[PDB]
């Protein structure tokens, strides 16, 4: 069954591969490698190649000296006097980096993030060369869209080499929700570059609970991650953004602590009260005036003729959970989701969808669906009726 895990992920990757070729590359990624490889000289392919190397020179985890090494360009030589202990053996792994319990100076208890040292050269000379890559698709294949694709590699590289980004995020959040009766953020104690330093916290892992939680633990963290995603932006006019359970934990006290900040979202105005509106009135069946909101609010192609049939599978998802008091988050049900209404055997249309989402809701919609996922892989039951009532603008019943 290890092996079905990685085969779907491959199958994944062909998918979007393919989704590239179609919507992006306006040709088969084979082709494009063949002019690609015409189109970029060769003397920029060995200084690539030892860019890359170097993050292979430690691929284990980083011996003593070299951690130590990191530390005394991110901290000073004299790191160490930052620190009341520290301990050599890293207890986790990080994306590119290690990560290593220590005691701060003032005796809290921390996780200090080192990143290889080999990684910013990498990924630096990994972003020239899909830069490059990008320049011969726009110039030579005819009808390509690699509209934003730069600007897109150069962020998601620089979120994932300074570590002072995330810092920025997590010390919002750590502000924010001080002394929160149900979650919990670690403070940031120090952040440079390829070191990061946070409070220590642990619990169970979500992903722990996920494998062998009780039905207790699954509903109260599901209940909570909930919670977090309507109260995020309501608070801090933010969204934790993307969420995978790497980021959670449940703690002793009951409360769920959040770690990773690198997807956080902005949302200044809070969450569009035309989403909350639109869900209520798709309760409602209110069809009359549910397709002048979604239309306005561009949750559906202007000037088209639509399918109410099509409007009802679209909005399921959104609907289903809050027809209840406390809704049962499952993959059956999350399965049952998948299942097209309308077969394009009996009517060909094109989909009311609007697959140029406004920002403003595209991202909040995003988050909602990773979060849904993650709540039918804890089988969690969630009041999200009550939750919605609360803390999405537009939803309660508006009297
Ligand atoms: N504040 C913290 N307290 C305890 N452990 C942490 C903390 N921050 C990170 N970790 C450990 O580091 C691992 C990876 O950290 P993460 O923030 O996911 O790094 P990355 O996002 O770069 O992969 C986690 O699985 C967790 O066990």
């Amino acid at each position: 069954d290890e092996v079905t895990a990685e085969l779907m992920e491959k199958a994944a990757n062909q998918l979007f591969t393919v989704l590239g070729e179609l919507k992006g590359g306006a040709m088969k990624v084979g082709q494009a490698l063949s002019v690609m490889e015409a189109a970029i000289p060769d003397e920029f392919g060995e200084p690539y190649r030892e860019a890359l190397t170097k993050l292979q020179k430690d691929a284990p985890p980083l011996p003593a000296s070299k951690v130590h090494r990191v530390l005394d360009g991110q901290l000073g030589t004299k790191w160490r006097e930052r620190f009341s202990s520290f301990n050599d053996t890293p207890v986790a792994s990080a994306s590119i980096g290690q990560v290593h319990k220590a005691i701060w100076s003032d005796g809290r208890e921390v996780a200090v993030k080192i990143q290889y040292p080999g990684a910013d050269e990498a990924l630096r000379a990994d972003l020239k060369t899909m830069q490059r890559m990008v320049g011969v698709l726009k110039q030579l294949s005819p009808g390509a869209d690699v509209q934003g694709v730069v600007d897109e590699l150069v962020e998601r590289t620089e979120m994932e080499l300074d570590y002072r980004l995330e810092a920025a995020n997590q010390r919002a959040f750590a502000k924010a929700y001080h002394d929160h009766p149900r979650f919990q953020v670690p403070h940031v104690v120090a952040s440079a570059p390829k070191v990061v330093i946070q409070e220590w916290i642990e619990g169970v892992p979500m992903a722990e609970i996920i494998r062998h939680g009780t039905t207790e633990q699954r509903d109260l963290i599901g209940t909570l991650l909930a919670e977090l995603t309507f109260d995020a932006p309501r608070r801090l006019g933010l969204m934790h953004g993307d969420a995978h359970p790497g980021n959670f934990m449940l703690l002793p006290d009951g409360r769920m602590g959040i770690i990773d900040f690198g997807a956080v979202a902005p949302m200044p105005g809070g969450f569009p009260i035309e989403l909350g509106m639109t869900i209520r009135l798709a309760r409602e069946k209110n069809y009359d005036l549910l397709l002048p909101t979604m239309e306005k609010a561009g949750l559906i192609q202007r000037g088209r003729q639509v399918s109410v049939r099509e409007i009802d599978e679209m909005l399921r998802q959104y609907v289903e959970p809050i027809q209840v008091e406390v809704f049962h988050y499952t993959r059956k049900w999350l399965q049952k989701m998948t299942v097209s209404q309308i077969d394009r055997s009996v009517a060909q249309i094109r989909t009311a969808r609007q697959m140029d989402l406004p920002a403003k809701l595209a991202i909040p919609m995003r988050v909602i669906a990773s979060v849904g996922a993650i709540l039918c892989q804890l089988d969690a039951h969630v009041p999200i009726k009550a939750l919605s009532e609360e803390l999405i603008p537009g939803f309660a019943e508006p009297d």
